[PDB]
């Protein structure tokens, strides 16, 4: 992990930094990731610094549909530093049910979101999806790597904020 | 931990919350802790929300000496989400060397500080000291529990910011 952080901090450009983070996540056993960050006091989700390997058409759809206002992980991240797991119980409204269906069609069904709150008031999220047979298999896998992920999200924040905002 | 967080969340009052947090830290191997928190935009360290079992006379000395302006972990917390270990190299200035000697006289020599950055702009620290026979032993110990501490500091923040300011 630490060696990954140092690779990130010796990277040059967004592409390489993204490559490194994606590989860290893959090596931990996640398949798709999205790292997003906004500067202090922005709610301009449509212009967030976004890194990762979510399907492009899914990212486009999310922006067009204004899903930042629906996605239950977004409001969660504005209120908490703790992880939110992608459990059925987080999708409550009608729009949130539509979101779950559309994300699932994108292959994003099992996963979690770690909120990011930076030392300079950056607001973000590190979302990570996992391929599994069922939700129970996914949840066992996630619980097994959670301590590593918990450290990773802060390493990714510290490094990524520098990249994003300078 | 999660059960520990749930206890914190069910607790009534600062006394019970502090006891639970102190017990969690003690159980992990740390004998003295300080959890400190300031609300959004405050730099009023003399009036921070403070929990823990540092010696009273040390807390009083820190406040009277204005050590929040000296303590290298404070500047670090304003710049980072990553831990800072209490290594001799972090004490650079003359006043910082005095700080190191005075803390060590309080029994606070080996340890680390986890920066706290809350979802509503809260700024703080969770500082933990370890009773060890020497720094090398202390560092072996802290490395061995770091991933648990890294989750703990966020549970403490999430719970403690509510206790402090809600
Ligand atoms: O990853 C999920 N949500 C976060 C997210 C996805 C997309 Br696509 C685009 C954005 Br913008 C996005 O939101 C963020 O990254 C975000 C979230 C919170 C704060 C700040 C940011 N920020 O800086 O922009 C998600 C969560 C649960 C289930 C499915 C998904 N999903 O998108 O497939
Ligand atoms: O614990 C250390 N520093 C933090 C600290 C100690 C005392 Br006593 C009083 C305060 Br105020 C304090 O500062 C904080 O808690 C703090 C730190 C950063 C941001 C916000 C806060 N905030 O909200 O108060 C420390 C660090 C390294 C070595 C020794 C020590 N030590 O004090 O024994």
């Amino acid at each position: 992990l630490v060696d990954g952080f140092l690779e990130l901090e010796r990277s040059s450009g967004k592409l390489e930094w993204s490559a490194i983070l994606q590989k860290m996540a893959s090596d931990l056993g996640f398949s798709k990731i999205l790292f997003g960050l906004l500067p202090k006091d922005s709610q301009d989700y449509e212009n967030a610094f976004i890194v990762g390997n979510y399907p492009a058409a899914w990212r486009e759809h999310y922006d067009r549909a204004g899903y930042a206002r629906v996605d239950p992980t977004v409001s969660h991240c504005t209120q908490s530093v703790l992880p939110i797991f992608w459990e059925p119980s987080i999708y409550q409204t009608r729009k949130q049910h539509e979101f779950f269906e559309e994300a699932s069609a994108a292959g994003l069904v099992y996963g979690l979101t770690m909120p990011l709150h930076g030392a300079r008031g950056e607001l973000g999220a590190l979302s990570l999806s996992v391929e599994a047979e069922n939700r129970a298999e996914a949840n066992r896998f996630m619980e097994s790597v959670l301590p590593t992920l918990w450290m990773l999200k802060d390493y990714a924040l510290q490094s990524g904020a520098g990249l994003a905002f300078e």
